[PDB]
């Protein structure tokens, strides 16, 4: 899938990567209920190492892409 190769550049902001990623997922053939967990997983696995390490500190109660986005942005 198109979204599957998207990775955050070492010079790219997290929110720019998130926006690209989400656009690719929304435009893909994934069914609607698969989008959010795919997005979350890509945030966790495909962001820059420092961001991956920040995301993994988030409480398990943060479950939506929007919650992770704000978690990351609010800590920059």
């Amino acid at each position: 899938g198109p979204w599957a190769d998207i990775m955050q550049g070492p010079s790219e902001s997290f929110v720019d990567f998130a926006n690209r990623l989400i656009k690719a997922v929304e435009g893909s053939a994934l069914p609607p209920s698969a989008r959010a967990p795919v997005i979350i997983d890509c945030f966790r696995q495909k962001s820059q190492p420092d961001i991956q390490q920040l995301i993994r500190t988030a409480p398990s109660t943060l479950t939506t892409p929007g919650e992770i986005i704000k978690y990351v942005l609010d800590r920059q």
